[PDB]
C-alpha cells in the first residue's frame, strides 16, 4: 500500500471541485467521483454536445469500457468493515406520469450502483419526505435530509447522490485532554491532534502549498491535505492546480518524518449541482433540448441534481524532520490509490465536531 502511481483521470474533478470551493466561503466535502457517475447515467439515458461536454466522463466513446470502468471504481471503492466504511447511493426520484424503462433500471443497479422509484411531484410535500427518508436509510441515518418541498418547484425528475465516510488511520494519532489551540481562519480554537511519525510528504514550491499523505487501513484509501504557505490562500492553490500541476505535486511527494498537527472535523455539505455543473461547460443535459428516451419511455429531462456528502476525521486506528501544522484553511481529498478515483475532496475554513 503506497501512493498511487498512475496518472489520474481528474481533469473533470479538478474543475468541478475548484467552482464549487470558491463559491463558498465553508467548509466543504463533496465526491467529485460520484458525480461522474451521476453524469454518466444522464448519458446512458439521453439520445453531439452532450457527448463533446461529457469527453472527460465517458470512457473511449464507448460503452463496455465506460460501465465497466464504472463499476470497478464503485466496487473497489466500497467498504463496510473494520478499517473503513464507506457508502455510495444514488436514485432518480421520477413523476408518476413518465414511464421507467425497466432496462435502464437493470443497468443502473448493475454498472452504476443506483436506483430509480416514482414519486409525485404534484405533492413537494410528501416528496420532499420521501427523498430524505431515502437519504436516512441509505447512510444508516448520517445523512437525514438533501432537500426541502421548495427546492422540488416545478421538477419531474429529480437526480440524488449521497456519501458518507469513516476510516481507520493505519496510523492513530493520541487522545489528548482537549489538544485546543487557535485556529486562524481567512479566529477560532479547535480540538487538534497531533504525532510525529513517517508520512509521504513535499513542500510544493509550485503549488506554494505543504501536502501529506495519511493513509487508512484496508490497503486502498489514503487522505491527502494540501496545506497553503502562509504567504498564500486555498484559493491562491486552487488557481493553480490542474491535472498535470497536481499529478506532479503528488508525484515528488517522499517518506518523511513529520510532525502533523491537524484539526478535527466532522461535517456535511450539499448543493444543488445544475449550477456549477453549467458554470463548467456542462450544459446540455439542462437545456430545452435535452431529452431521456433511454430512461422515460416515450419529453423529460432531469430537473435537479443534488449530492450530499459527510465526513468524519478524528484520532481513531485499530491500536493506540518537517512540520505540518494545519492551524489554517486547507484542502483535502480521499483517493483510491489502486485505480486513482478522486472519491472525496473538500476543504476546512472553520474546524467542527
Amino acid at each position: 500500500h503506497g501512493p498511487f502511481q498512475g496518472q489520474r483521470q481528474n481533469e473533470f474533478d479538478l474543475m468541478f471541485v475548484k467552482e464549487i470551493f470558491k463559491n463558498h466561503n465553508s467548509n466543504v466535502v463533496l465526491s467529485p467521483f460520484s458525480v461522474k457517475i451521476l453524469l454518466t447515467l444522464i448519458y446512458e439515458a439521453s439520445d453531439s454536445n452532450t457527448k463533446r461536454e461529457l469527453s472527460s466522463v465517458i470512457q473511449n466513446d464507448n460503452i463496455d469500457h465506460t460501465r465497466s470502468y464504472y463499476k470497478q471504481l464503485l466496487e473497489s471503492a466500497q467498504q463496510d468493515n473494520k478499517d473503513y466504511d464507506l457508502n455510495i447511493a444514488t436514485n432518480f426520484f421520477v413523476d408518476d406520469f413518465i414511464e421507467v424503462i425497466n432496462k435502464y433500471q437493470q443497468i443502473a443497479n448493475t454498472h452504476y450502483h443506483a436506483m430509480l422509484e416514482k414519486v409525485s411531484y404534484s405533492n413537494p410535500t410528501q416528496t420532499a419526505a420521501t427523498i430524505n427518508n431515502w437519504v436516512s436509510e441509505h447512510t444508516n441515518g448520517r445523512l437525514r435530509e438533501i432537500v426541502t418541498p421548495d427546492s422540488l418547484e416545478g421538477a419531474v425528475i429529480t437526480l440524488v447522490n449521497v456519501i458518507y465516510f469513516k476510516g481507520l488511520w493505519t496510523y492513530p494519532f493520541p487522545e489528548v485532554a482537549n489538544n485546543v489551540k487557535p485556529f486562524y481562519g481567512t479566529p477560532t480554537n479547535a480540538q487538534y491532534m497531533e504525532q510525529n511519525g513517517q508520512f509521504y510528504y513535499d513542500n510544493s514550491a509550485d503549488l506554494g502549498a505543504q501536502i501529506l499523505r495519511l493513509p487508512y487501513r484496508g490497503n486502498k484509501l489514503a487522505m491527502y491535505f494540501i496545506l497553503p504557505n502562509p504567504d498564500n490562500t486555498v484559493n491562491q492553490v486552487l488557481d493553480r492546480i490542474n491535472s498535470a500541476s497536481l499529478h506532479q505535486a503528488l508525484w515528488y511527494m517522499e517518506e518523511n518524518e513529520v510532525n502533523v498537527t491537524l484539526p478535527k472535523f466532522k461535517f456535511d455539505f450539499s448543493e444543488q449541482l445544475n449550477e456549477p455543473l453549467q458554470q463548467v461547460g456542462i450544459r446540455e443535459i439542462f437545456s430545452q433540448n435535452a431529452s431521456l428516451p433511454l430512461l422515460a419511455r416515450g419529453e423529460v429531462r432531469v430537473s435537479r441534481i443534488f449530492q450530499k456528502a459527510g465526513i468524519t476525521i478524528n484520532e481513531l486506528g485499530e491500536e493506540a524532520v518537517q512540520i505540518f501544522n494545519a492551524n489554517r484553511p486547507f484542502i483535502f481529498f480521499i483517493e483510491d490509490e489502486t485505480l486513482g478515483t478522486m472519491l472525496f475532496a473538500g476543504k476546512i475554513e472553520n474546524p467542527v465536531f
